[PDB]
């Protein structure tokens, strides 16, 4: 029973090197193909009652993964790679634009989308739950989009903005979700309580980043003439900061591992010199790639589970499927809404954002596994004793987040190719 | 509860980079210090009833790891690194000596040690169980010894022999253990059945190695101008061969991942050229190092658990502790016995083995985690419905294998320094 999982990890990574050997340089990028293959395996095991004898058991184990673990195992090997592969040149001039786009943006979007669904969805949802789903659907991780913006070699400003916006969006999205979750549970909040919660959980978590950064930079300076330990040290530090933030200090872990990666991007030269700097990057690249292959295939599996696990109960009558496209058009309308509201500030701050770059920011709102963890968090709570939340409500969120994950990458991610190559 | 484990992984790897920054170039090598720190943490959590609030939960989760999983997660990242870092020059001339030392050797040792304990141990053990423990205690993995034999730069022949002997010893030790386990369960064997079991489980598993090797060498040849996928491919192939051997074809996995690593050591040049060959090694080095830091600390934790989990029941009256040194002196006497019996063959075959190298082969019988998995296998069966095996019998094996693991590394591994530096 335990080994079936090691089988699935191996099979999923082999599917990764197939879909990268093929589908490279073609018009169909990596991530969309990964997610489709994941949905394929998930459908083959769950839907087909014949089942698969060995792989199927491991697929089922990985599909029942706990969401907190789903974040803890993977994100510290994704956010760190992103925050480390960026450069100081652009970050110090784009920081104004991304922080202005990833805290106010998510507040606006959450407000809008939450209101929208509660008004036009007959499932008898309430304001807190609807704003809860808004906070869920407010994260962004356009991996395919940054991949293209480096493949076709566009301006680096757009790429830096669109990465950091995704990072600080994942962070503040988890923060707003946690707030609305405490709200749904029954905890009452006043203005001071909320302005203390957000302030601490954002800015206090940010400090842990550089605390660990300076400590581990000194300890990288003490070590002489070595590369293997220095790299394993950085890896262990990234993996320990996430736990020190999410479970020890009751603060956000994404901003912690994000402030730790850019601090390393700032002080890489003092700690690593010669070939040691070059190897540091290659190793981290693999950890990224592996972590990228497994996250997308697993994601697909999960979402397939979420459609078929209770297929008799829901995801059969077509009315739910129409509401799913309604929520989709609601998602981009709010993205458009956020960028229209924030256009003047984004204009004067940093380097000027022209209309076309604003057009790419309207696109590239691809959803990521970070919100899959949150949807699965709500469903796990709903199955257990819950107040206001009921199992069918968790049932709903799992398909709605999963559907927007599939729809955004297949449509927004694939057609991003057309806008940059021909229209621009 | 799940995150406590990610905390322990991070903490254990940080302890690794501490014990390697210190204790490097000193007379106290890496592995012994790792194992002592592991025993320290295990003792602090289990013995001290005060407990540790967070780390302790993760320590307990990792200490309750299933043995089959304990092998499957780690060994494919250890045996492959070993079988890949070796060179063709020596392997083709030492192969005769190691195969002659790791199949007949283990048969001799198992026979001797099994008989010895059954004769001089009053616990009312039977011949099958005693030979079972003999097969347990017949594995070797002297990591510290190969580390020294490369640090002080001795002849490569000794190093190659002493690595491959450890590899094929792990393999054939697991094979003999499985045979004696089927025996203990109740399955009856005749001469033909045994000569079929061993033949298939050894030589048929050996074929899977090169099947996967040639397949993955062709698929490394199709891919052009790339490094990240080629390396992730090799990793995934190593991790899938273990499962294809141990659970799909009912054969040994150690010889499979071992024939896959040397085939790559043979055909590295055709598949990887330029910097891609150099990076391939560095990445694998880390996977080795990490896997080496976690295996030893976890091992220590486990053995500490095995002494204190039932401290009231056993490991308190001194009589058991005396039998533990008796078994220790029995262990080296059989090592001496095996090499004395195999001396003439080892003489003429390959390059001549002189008396001093035979003296180092008498030493360097350090026990490894490979036999920890087997001891934990017997205990898990003993707790459940069992025939002939009873819980106290599994209770015994766990301390006896664990004690010989601690005693061999602290005594045989540390004093190996003295023999090579001054006596030779
Ligand atoms: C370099 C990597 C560093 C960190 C790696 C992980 C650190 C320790 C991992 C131990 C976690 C497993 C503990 C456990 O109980 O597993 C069960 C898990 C969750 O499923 P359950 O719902 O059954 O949870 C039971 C608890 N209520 O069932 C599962 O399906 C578990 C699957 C996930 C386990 C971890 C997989 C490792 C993947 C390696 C690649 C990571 C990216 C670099
Ligand atoms: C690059 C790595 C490739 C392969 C990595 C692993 C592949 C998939 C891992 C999933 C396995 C976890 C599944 C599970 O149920 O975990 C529980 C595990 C065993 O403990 P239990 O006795 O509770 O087992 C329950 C079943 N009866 O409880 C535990 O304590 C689990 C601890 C071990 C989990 C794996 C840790 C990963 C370590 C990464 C480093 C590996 C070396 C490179």
């Amino acid at each position: 029973e335990p080994d079936d999982a090691v089988l699935f990890v191996g099979v999923s990574l082999v599917l990764g090197i197939a879909s990268r050997h093929l589908l490279r340089g073609t018009r169909v990028p990596y991530t969309v193909a990964l997610l489709v293959l994941g949905v394929a395996l998930g459908s083959l095991e769950f839907g087909t009652k014949h089942g698969m004898g060995k792989l199927g058991a491991g697929i089922r184990i990985w599909a029942n993964i706990n969401p907190d673990l789903l974040l803890a195992v993977f994100l510290p090997a994704l956010l760190f790679e992103s925050s480390f592969s960026m450069e100081i040149h652009q970050i110090k001039k784009c920081m104004a634009q991304m922080v202005l786009l990833a805290g106010p943006g998510v507040l606006i979007s959450t407000f809008f989308l939450g209101s929208a669904l509660k008004l036009t969805f007959p499932y008898n949802w309430n304001w807190k739950t609807s704003l809860l789903l808004g906070g869920l659907l407010s994260a962004t991780d356009p991996v395919a989009v940054v991949a293209l913006l480096k493949e076709l070699g566009a301006s680096k400003k757009l790429s830096t903005i669109i990465e950091g916006e995704s990072l600080m969006n994942d962070g503040t999205a988890i923060v707003v979700y946690q707030l609305f979750y405490r709200m749904v549970l029954g905890r009452t909040f006043d203005a001071g309580s909320i302005i203390k919660f957000l302030s601490e959980v954002s800015l206090g978590a940010v400090a842990l980043g550089l605390a660990f950064g300076i400590a581990s930079v000194l300890w990288l300076g003490f070590i002489f003439n070595d590369t293997i330990i220095e790299i394993a040290l950085t890896l262990a530090v990234s993996y320990i900061a996430f736990f020190t933030a999410q479970d020890a200090l009751e603060v956000s872990g994404v901003l912690t591992v994000m402030t730790l990666g850019m601090f390393y991007a700032a002080f890489a030269k003092t700690a690593f010199k010669g070939d040691s700097q070059q190897s540091l990057h290659h190793f981290w690249e693999m950890v990224a790639y592996i972590a990228n292959t497994l996250i997308f295939i697993l994601s697909g599996v999960v979402i397939a589970d979420g459609v078929l696990e209770n297929n008799v109960h829901f995801e059969r009558h077509g009315a739910s499927w129409g509401f799913l496209l309604l929520l989709y058009v609601f998602v981009q309308i709010s993205r458009i809404l956020v960028v229209v509201i924030l256009y003047p500030l984004l204009r004067h701050f940093g380097y000027g954002l022209d209309l076309k770059e604003a057009t790419i920011l309207v696109w590239a709102g691809l959803r990521g596994a970070v919100a899959l963890s949150l949807s699965l968090s709500v469903k796990r709570a709903s199955d257990a004793v819950q107040t206001h939340l009921k199992p069918v409500d968790g049932t709903m969120f799992v398909f709605f987040t999963g559907g927007i994950v599939f729809l955004t990458l297949i449509f927004n991610g694939s057609t991003t190719q057309f806008l940059l190559h021909l229209l621009g």
